[PDB]
């Protein structure tokens, strides 16, 4: 029995609706009509089904649940679609698309864990927090070679119409998978590249999949929106050799999230690998890396979790060394890792003191010591540096000595240092053993830090939720504004439709150039010798505050700014953002770790494509600046794809199972565009093929006659160099 067609199968078990009764049929087949409404008008996002008892021309009457009859405008209502239609594989079927209908399809799916449906040409996932067994080998072979329309919604469905496209079309293809945090991105992201890996696979393809928990052990860390939340933006492309066999893959990783290895808000942890080191290695390696548990550290007892329920720290720290011997960091190369992760756990446990004078002290060297031990650096070459660093003036050398609050950033800002330049080596290191062929083609798998918004947004969330805001972009600029130039400029007879999704104006406000943006005036702030913070926050509301519609200058405070992104405000606190912007390290530092006898700790300060910074003249470029310049860079590669979408959508903001809430779940369907989106695939004409090369696949000097002799003259139209389809 073919699975598909096979009602006993797993596929039809977890990936199906399962059969209605014959209770549900009479349902089924009721004259009756429905609408969804509001018993609280104030709370427009609750929704209880009425049944319609009458109409006027204008107008709907129907009975609520408690018994009542309300009235509404035809032109206002949403009405509910026949129940037959509940549980649609794909919502640009339903006869009424509405927010109360669309959600309503969505959580029939969720209620018997179909996370998976089409929402027109994109897949909509919505994250269960619970494991459904619809990705095994099993579920793979199922998928593979199947038209989407053939087979039941589900993240392999979409990676194999990437997988055959980019096989037909020879064009390189992308999956950009969009989310708030913690709504699916990562795992969905694994999951195309476990696809990949299997259609297309002849040890190469699992030191790809391998790439991940080793990535994820240094780059994830529990935040309050995702126990499991990715630190760091990336890209994988995954490569194809002509013939459509996996040929390597290539990962580029976007800014880490370097403060949260010195810092924690209440709740979330450090990365897991430190975790994972602290609770997994023998009694042996804890001696010779002078460890103990995580409450002795303060980089990992502030924030008063040290666990994650489900987790065990100790064996994903057996998984991540079991992918770092696939992946083929030697023996050598992973003690090394080690002594780096303890030696910064040592690194935050040194306390700066007040001495006689303003200068800071050191009186316990034990901590120095410790972490001196093993990187392999001299530690009083190491203590000068923190304390004493040696600068500029002029020309003059002249020896600093930097107060507590100095002295214990500068340690810190080695610390983000060491991570993460230790970060970029595990990812290059990774991409040499991964790159073993020149491409001929290539699927780019996009899963960026997701949209979020915590009590206190830094710098580090602006830059994730910018990108969250040009990923947006990147979307209504695909779905809708691409499509209808491309429907004008052919003439198809096509009214244009402003669907009311541009994130532009949040994006310029961020980073423009002319008039400046917040990053240009940042980065203006960041090398004018006398800026600081409340500098920089005047100046932002000097340029912005009752001048842009997407900048709030609150009332509540004087140190921060809001920004109006799709996804909703958000309050930017301005503290230490010229120095994060900046992100200063001690030279003498950097002097002091270029002497390590280790060999990895030497690399990350010798290598100058880990350890060198780009200047743009007489400054260092800004972390804004580089940010900025490799999203673009990004963005520009997409462009040269043929772009797949999958929208995860979260359930709720307590991470639980069988937990649709309406108003979380409808605010994403809202700014994610899903409605406008499954409206542009009813209402247009997806495919278009030059009449030439139509009539050649199915020669004439009248291309055009050629075509409808070939061809319902509803789904289609005639254009001025092409056939259009529906
Ligand atoms: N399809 C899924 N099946 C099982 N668990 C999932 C699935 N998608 C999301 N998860 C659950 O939600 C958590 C957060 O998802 P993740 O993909 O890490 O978020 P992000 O969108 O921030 O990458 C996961 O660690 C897991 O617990
Ligand atoms: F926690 Al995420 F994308 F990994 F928002
Ligand atoms: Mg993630």
């Amino acid at each position: 029995m073919n699975p598909i067609h096979d009602r006993t199968s797993d596929y039809h078990k977890y990936l199906k609706v399962k059969q209605g009764d014959s209770d549900l049929f009479k349902l089924t087949v009721s004259d009756k009509r429905y609408i969804w409404y509001n018993p609280d008008p104030k709370e427009r996002d609750s929704y209880e089904c009425g049944e319609i008892v009458s109409e006027t021309s204008d107008s709907f009457t129907f009975k609520t649940v408690d018994g009542q009859d309300r009235q509404v405008k035809k032109d206002d209502a949403n009405q509910r679609n026949p129940i037959k239609f509940d549980g649609v594989e794909d919502m640009s079927e339903l006869s009424y698309l509405n927010e109360p209908a669309v959600f309503h399809n969505l959580r029939v799916r969720y209620n018997q864990d179909l996370i998976y449906t089409y929402s027109g040409l994109f897949l909509v996932a919505v994250n269960p927090f619970k494991r459904i067994p619809i990705y095994t080998q099993e579920m793979v072979d199922i998928f593979k070679g199947r038209r989407r329309n053939e087979v039941a919604p589900h993240i392999f469905a979409i990676s194999d119409v990437a997988y055959r496209s980019m096989l037909d079309d020879r064009q390189n293809q992308s999956l950009l998978i969009t989310g708030e945090s913690g709504a699916g991105k990562t795992e969905n992201t694994k999951k195309v590249i476990q696809y990949l890996a299997s259609v297309a696979g002849r040890v190469l393809e699992q030191q790809i999949l391998q790439a991940n928990p080793i990535l994820e052990a240094f780059g994830n860390a529990k935040t309050t929106r995702n126990n499991n939340s990715s630190r760091f933006g990336k890209f994988i492309e995954i490569q194809f050799n002509s013939a459509g066999f996996i040929s390597g893959a290539s990962i580029q990783s976007y800014l880490l999230e370097k403060s949260r290895v010195v810092f924690q808000s209440e709740t979330e942890r450090n990365y897991h690998i430190f975790y994972q080191l602290l609770a997994g290695a023998t009694a042996e390696e804890k001696k010779a890396l002078h460890l103990a548990g995580p409450e002795s550290f303060n980089y990992l007892n502030q924030s008063g979790c040290v666990d994650i329920k489900g987790v065990s720290d100790s064996e994903e720290f057996k998984i991540t060394r079991q992918a770092m011997d696939i992946v083929g960091f030697s023996q050598e190369e992973q003690m090394s890792i080690f002594k780096i992760i303890a030696g910064i756990l040592h690194l935050g446990n040194i306390k700066f003191e007040k001495g006689a004078g303003e200068g800071a002290v050191l009186k316990d060297k034990t901590a120095l010591n410790a972490a001196s031990t093993v990187f392999g650096v001299n530690p009083s070459v190491l203590e000068k540096a923190l304390m004493e660093p040696r600068i500029l003036a002029g020309r003059d050398l002249v020896a600093q000595h930097l107060n507590v609050e100095k002295s214990s950033s500068s340690r810190d800002a080695l610390v983000k240092a060491l991570y993460g330049r230790l970060f970029l080596w595990l990812v290059k290191k990774i991409n040499n053993v991964l790159c073993q062929e020149r491409k001929a083609y290539f699927i780019g798998v996009l899963d960026i830090e997701g949209f979020e918004i915590f009590k206190v947004n830094s710098f580090e969330q602006l830059c994730i939720n910018y990108t969250n805001e040009k990923l947006q972009q990147f979307f209504n600029h695909h779905m809708f504004k691409l499509e209808q130039e491309e429907y004008l400029k052919e003439k198809i007879n096509w009214t244009f439709i402003d669907f009311g999704l541009d994130s532009q104006a949040t994006i310029d406000l961020i980073d423009g150039r002319q008039p400046p943006g917040i990053l240009a005036l940042l980065d203006e702030q960041s090398v004018f010798p006398n800026a600081t913070d409340n500098t920089l926050i005047t100046k932002l509301h000097s340029h912005f505050s009752k001048k842009n519609a997407k900048y709030e200058e609150p009332r509540f405070s004087k140190t921060e700014f809001g920004v109006t992104h799709y996804a909703g405000q958000v309050m930017y606190e301005i503290q230490d953002w010229l120095e994060k912007n900046k992100d200063p390290l001690q030279q003498d530092l950097e002097l002091c770790f270029k002497d390590s006898s280790d060999n990895v700790v030497t690399k990350l300060f010798n290598d100058p494509n880990i350890a060198s910074r780009a200047k743009k003249g007489a400054n260092f470029i800004t972390v804004a600046a580089q940010y900025k310049e490799q999203l673009a860079s990004l963005m520009a590669t997409l462009e040269t794809t043929n772009p797949h979408f999958v929208r995860c959508i979260i359930p709720n903001n307590k991470q639980l199972p069988a937990k649709l809430e309406d108003k979380v779940v409808l605010d994403q369907l809202r700014c994610n565009g899903v409605l406008e989106g499954i409206r542009i695939t009813r209402k247009g004409f997806p495919n278009r093929i030059i009449y030439a090369d139509f009539v050649k696949r199915y020669d004439a000097e009248d291309s055009q006659k050629a075509t409808d002799a070939v061809l319902d003259p509803e789904q289609y139209r005639f254009g001025i160099t092409k056939i259009f389809f529906r």
